[PDB]
């Protein structure tokens, strides 16, 4: 068995190996990368996502989200308070202000320590989940707006044609902006490219151990657990590495820097935070190996998780028993 300790693997494809996206994902899995839940891909030195980022300031963040925490430093939830629209230029200036900027620090470990110590005492503003792309149309390799769609993968593997579309999303971050512990919708893959700015630290639980994280989360968030049998689908709960270690939960961590891709694998729980002003682009995707994960994915039917148009068809075809109840949640 490849990668039996489930370590995060880092790949350095050549420009020739960067041509065929599907084939490279399958290669990484042949080496055991999926066992970690997360892999890093450093693009060949010849590649670029676009020529410059000098002209992005007028992108609108229609609904910036202020991430307000509750709980204790290592075990907390966050809720998202909607703020007034602002441009990316306005948001960058806000991120760099004395109230929101990254503190002085020695290295990524010191910054990580400071994040876990102090996150709950601040409410950073995240420009998350913005439909769009920063890849140049002429970038032919690993262009997250030109990937094969999940609906086409389902149709190729299973023969059924379904409605829905699959487009990327932009994330503009600042110091302390946080992504809560989650797997993807329908336990899909995700791919995330850090276009510019300061790093993003990731934490990940191996897919084979995901239920250990779920059992800890039920213990730590006991009212949420009674409310919903899949409350991590709400994407609000945070648990620190110190707490995970105290409870014996297997996990790994890695920091992504600008110019790097991360891939999350089916049922790989992940969480993390931004170091300072940055912009990432991410999208879900599927492979043949995903189909069985999609059939088994948990679902929120309490109504809180409220998700995309395209997830309807995935539930309807892969999980027809659940369909009915899940759709009562979504209506
Ligand atoms: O970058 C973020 O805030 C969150 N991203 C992801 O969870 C992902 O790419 O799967
Ligand atoms: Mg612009
Ligand atoms: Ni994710
Ligand atoms: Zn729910």
């Amino acid at each position: 068995a490849q990668n039996p300790n489930c370590n995060i693997m880092i790949f350095h494809p050549t420009k020739e190996e960067f041509n065929d996206f599907d084939k490279y994902i399958a290669y990484m899995e042949s080496q055991g990368a999926h066992r970690a839940g997360l892999a890093k891909i450093i693009p060949p030195k010849e590649w670029k996502a676009r020529e410059t980022y000098d002209n992005i300031s007028e992108i609108l963040i229609a609904t910036p989200l202020q991430q307000v925490a509750s709980g204790r430093a290592g075990v907390f939830t966050q809720y998202h308070k909607k703020k007034k629209a602002m441009t990316v230029g306005e948001y960058r200036h806000l991120a760099n202000s004395k109230k929101y900027q990254t503190p002085p620090h020695q290295n990524f470990e010191d910054l990580e320590r400071k994040y876990w110590k102090n996150r709950i005492y601040n409410s950073p503003i995240y420009g998350a989940d913005i439909s769009g792309s920063l890849f140049d149309e002429n970038t032919k390799q690993w262009n997250l707006g030109h990937l094969g769609t999940i609906q086409d993968l389902l149709e190729k593997e299973c023969g059924v044609v379904i409605e829905g579309v699959n487009t990327p999303y932009l994330y503009f971050g600042m110091w302390k902006t946080t992504f809560a512990w989650h797997t993807e919708d329908m336990d899909l893959y995700s791919i995330n490219y850090l276009h510019l700015g300061e790093p993003k630290t990731w934490y990940v639980v191996p897919p084979e151990h995901g239920q250990r994280l779920e059992r800890l989360a039920r213990e730590l968030f006991p009212g949420s657990s009674r409310g919903c049998g899949a409350f991590l689908r709400h994407k609000v709960a945070l648990i620190s590495p110190t707490v995970l270690k105290e409870n014996g939960i297997p996990f790994n961590r890695i920091t992504q820097e600008a110019g790097e891709f991360m891939v999350t694998f089916p049922y790989g729980y992940h969480a993390g935070f931004n170091h300072g002003f940055n912009c990432a682009e991410a999208i879900n995707f599927a492979t043949p190996r995903w189909i069985d994960y999609g059939k088994m994915a948990s679902q929120c039917s309490c109504g809180e998780a409220r998700v995309t148009f395209s997830m309807d068809a995935f539930v309807r075809i892969l999980q027809p028993e659940r369909y009915d109840l899940w759709k009562r949640g979504q209506d």
